[PDB]
């Protein structure tokens, strides 16, 4: 019902937010954060490597939690594209259907409302 569609839109909103914050990091610092620096690099200046041009206050106000209480996941370099930003969904596991499906930057349009789709 409403709950599941709201949860899905929340995941879309967060993944897009994070992807945009990651692009700002790249614009400043010439590279994306590594998997090991993590999404935390968006709020706190990382090490290994230390970025050259870190923005005061970071790149996002806070790290969102996914609709099922788990942290969003991140890989750089990604398996699915240059970076992977994703949630594993309601089942907290790879793959799955329904609310269990994995939502990521690579397939994000699929989980957006219909007006974002290309048919
Ligand atoms: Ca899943
Ligand atoms: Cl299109
Ligand atoms: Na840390
Ligand atoms: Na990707
Ligand atoms: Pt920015
Ligand atoms: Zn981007
Ligand atoms: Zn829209
Ligand atoms: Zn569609």
């Amino acid at each position: 019902g409403n709950k599941e569609k709201a949860d899905q839109q929340k995941a879309v909103t967060d993944i897009v937010a994070l992807e945009n914050a990651l692009d700002m990091y790249k614009l400043d610092n010439s590279v994306y954060p590594t998997t090991d620096q993590g999404l935390e690099a968006l709020v706190t200046k990382p090490t290994n490597p230390e970025p050259r041009n870190y923005r005061e206050g970071g790149y996002i106000k806070r790290l969102p939690k996914d609709p099922w209480g788990n942290d969003y996941q991140y890989l750089s370099p990604g398996d699915k594209g240059t970076i992977d930003v994703f949630t594993l969904g309601a089942d907290g596991q790879e793959g799955g259907e329904g609310t269990g499906a994995d939502i990521g930057n690579w397939n994000i349009q699929d989980f957006q409302l219909e007006h974002h789709h290309h048919h």
